[PDB]
C-alpha cells in the first residue's frame, strides 16, 4: 500500500523556496509518529530541505542522476523506488509537489494537515478530486503556546 503524507496551507501551499515557512511542532510529531518504521520516499528537492538522513526509516530519494550519499537509497523511476521498498505494509511517500502528482493516483491513504496559516508559496499539493476518497479520521486542535496556527490532522482512504 502506498500512502501520501503532507502539511497544507490555505490553497494547498506546501513550500515556498525550498522551505516550509511554519514550524509547527505537532505536525512534526504526528509526521514522525505516522512515518517511523516504514520507508519514506522523496524526490531530491525535499531531500536538500530536509537536508539530513530521517532515523528509524528507510530513506528512498528519487533523482534522475547519480546519488551523492550512500546513508540514503537513490532510484531513478516510480517503479524502482517502490521496488527499492520491499514487501512491507505500507510505503509513505513524503513529497514534494512533483513526487506527490506522480504517486497520488497510485495511493489508498492520505495523511493530510490542514493548517489555518496563509502562506505564499511555489509549490502546492495535487488537486486530487475529493468524491475518490473518504474521511476516516479528522481531528482538530486550536493554536497554542507552542502551535502558533490552528491545524486540522485527517485520513483519508480512497473510496
Ligand atoms: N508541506 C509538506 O508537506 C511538504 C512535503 C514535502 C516537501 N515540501 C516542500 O516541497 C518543495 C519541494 O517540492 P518540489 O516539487 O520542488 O520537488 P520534489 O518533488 O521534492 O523533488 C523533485 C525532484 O525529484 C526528482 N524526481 C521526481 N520524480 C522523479 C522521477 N519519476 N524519476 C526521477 N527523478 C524524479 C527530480 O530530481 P532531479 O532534478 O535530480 O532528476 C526532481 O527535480 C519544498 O518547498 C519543500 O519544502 C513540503
Ligand atoms: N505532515 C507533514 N508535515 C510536514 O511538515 C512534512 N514535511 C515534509 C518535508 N519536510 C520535512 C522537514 C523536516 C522533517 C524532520 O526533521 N522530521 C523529524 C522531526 C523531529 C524534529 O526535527 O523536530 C523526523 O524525525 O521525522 C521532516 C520533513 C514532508 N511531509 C510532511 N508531512
Ligand atoms: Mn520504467
Ligand atoms: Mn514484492
Ligand atoms: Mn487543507
Ligand atoms: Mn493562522
Amino acid at each position: 500500500m502506498i500512502s501520501l503524507i503532507a502539511a497544507l496551507a490555505v490553497d494547498r501551499v506546501i513550500g515556498m523556496e525550498n522551505a516550509m515557512p511554519w514550524n509547527l511542532p505537532a505536525d512534526l510529531a504526528w509526521f514522525k509518529r505516522n512515518t517511523l518504521n516504514k520507508p519514506v520516499i522523496m524526490g531530491r528537492h525535499t531531500w536538500e530541505s530536509i537536508g539530513r538522513p530521517l532515523p528509524g526509516r528507510k530513506n528512498i530519494i528519487l533523482s534522475s542522476q547519480p546519488g551523492t550519499d550512500d546513508r540514503v537509497t537513490w532510484v531513478k523511476s516510480v517503479d524502482e523506488a517502490i521496488a527499492a521498498c520491499g514487501d512491507v505494509p505500507e510505503i509513505m511517500v513524503i513529497g514534494g509537489g512533483r513526487v506527490y502528482e506522480q504517486f497520488l493516483p497510485k495511493a489508498q491513504k492520505l495523511y493530510l494537515t490542514h493548517i489555518d496559516a496563509e502562506v505564499e508559496g511555489d509549490t502546492h499539493f495535487p488537486d486530487y478530486e475529493p468524491d475518490d476518497w473518504e474521511s476516516v479520521f479528522s481531528e482538530f486542535h486550536d493554536a497554542d503556546a507552542q502551535n502558533s496556527h490552528s491545524y486540522c490532522f485527517e485520513i483519508l482512504e480512497r473510496r
